[PDB]
């Protein structure tokens, strides 16, 4: 069965490149050397690049327009659908300057003055039917018209995704293929459209310590990434290294969150990334559009090690928890 060569192999760190299709039309020898595939992957990097998914890359395509039309819009547009509160999750965002005051701690005040904020701005989606968390969409005009039913079809497509992708974790375990579906079905999902503006490299260099998103963990089950061939992410190695997680046209980047790697007894990775400059030398740095879908368990979902992760009971290194009561935590605890 023919493996395809690695996306990224650098100091350390292999991520996979998958054929998907495989997993999902495959007879049961090729389906299930698939799942593993996919499983090893996050087993070890955190890390995989998905090739031929369901999405097609006309619609992706589409999508990234649509996208680019919403940051097009004038920055009062966009502040009219704000970010608002952690446990809505939902809106427009773009990461300001904090600001000295009479309250602020006078060792933090040359910090707070030299610091530079990621040089992007954010648009975030739920699902449309929750409960007591309405999307903030924009209205529908000239280069809008169609936006909304635009990303609620991507974010249906996505959730089916997501579906998949944990269907080819319980394949690859050899637990019931079906084991996630009850934890995963509700979609309560978010899909981060992301606009990292062109900006001059000097920025850089005036700004040390300047980056276009800084480095974190992603909190929940899985994300699925879609980025342009801008270039800028990079995930770190098992040896401590940064590496760059180099563009392939039609992949879609995946990488478990901090919930999967807890649910799994720390089997599987969730792994530290970041975006920085482009690899390349240029004066300026063209706009860089990403799609983040963060995919989540059932916010209802109590989480516990998944069966077959773990010998014996002593092995379990994490008390059970709900998975809606810590993604809040996770998103409340800047502000
Ligand atoms: O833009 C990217 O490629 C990465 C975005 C990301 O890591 C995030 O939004 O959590
Ligand atoms: C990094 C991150 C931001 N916002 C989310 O909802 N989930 C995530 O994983
Ligand atoms: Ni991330």
């Amino acid at each position: 069965g023919s493996m395809e060569k690695a996306a990224v192999n650098e100091d350390g760190l292999v991520i996979p490149l998958i054929d998907f299709s495989k997993f999902l039309e495959g007879d049961e020898t090729l389906k299930l050397e698939t799942a593993k595939a996919i499983l090893h992957g996050f087993q070890t990097a955190g890390f995989i690049y998905l090739k031929n998914i369901p999405i097609q890359p006309d619609f992706r395509e589409h999508v990234f327009n649509t996208s680019a039309k919403f940051f097009k819009l004038p920055k009062e547009k966009k502040l009219e659908v704000g970010w608002t509160t952690p446990e809505a999750n939902r809106g427009y965002s773009a990461p300001g300057r904090e600001k000295v005051t009479q309250l602020t701690d006078p060792a933090e005040i040359e910090k707070i003055r030299s610091a530079a904020p990621d040089i992007k701005e954010s648009y975030e989606i739920g699902r449309e039917d929750e409960p007591g968390h309405p999307n903030p969409w924009p209205a529908e005009q000239d280069d809008l018209v169609g936006f909304k039913s635009t990303m609620n079809n991507f974010f249906d497509q996505c959730k089916a995704l997501h579906i998949e992708v944990m269907r080819a974790i319980a394949v690859g375990m050899g637990i019931d293929a079906n084991y996630f579906d009850s934890f995963v079905d509700v979609g309560d999902n978010i899909l981060r459209l992301l606009h990292y503006p062109a900006v001059k490299s000097e920025v850089f260099k005036i700004n040390p310590g300047q980056v276009r998103a800084g480095e974190h963990t992603d909190y929940g089950s899985i994300t699925l990434l879609f980025q342009d061939s801008r270039g800028g992410l990079q995930v770190k190695s098992p040896n401590g290294q940064f590496i760059d997680a180099t563009p392939i046209e039609n992949t879609v980047v995946v990488n478990a969150g901090d919930l999967l790697a807890r649910w799994s007894n720390d089997t599987i990775k969730s792994t530290v990334h970041r975006v920085v400059e482009p690899p390349k030398q240029e004066d300026v740095h063209p706009p860089r559009y990403s799609i983040a879908y963060f995919c989540n368990p059932n916010h209802k979902s109590y989480i516990e090690a998944i069966p077959g992760t773990y010998a014996a009971e002593s092995e379990r290194k994490y008390e059970g928890i709900n998975s809606g009561k810590y993604l809040v935590q996770r998103l409340a605890a800047t502000y």
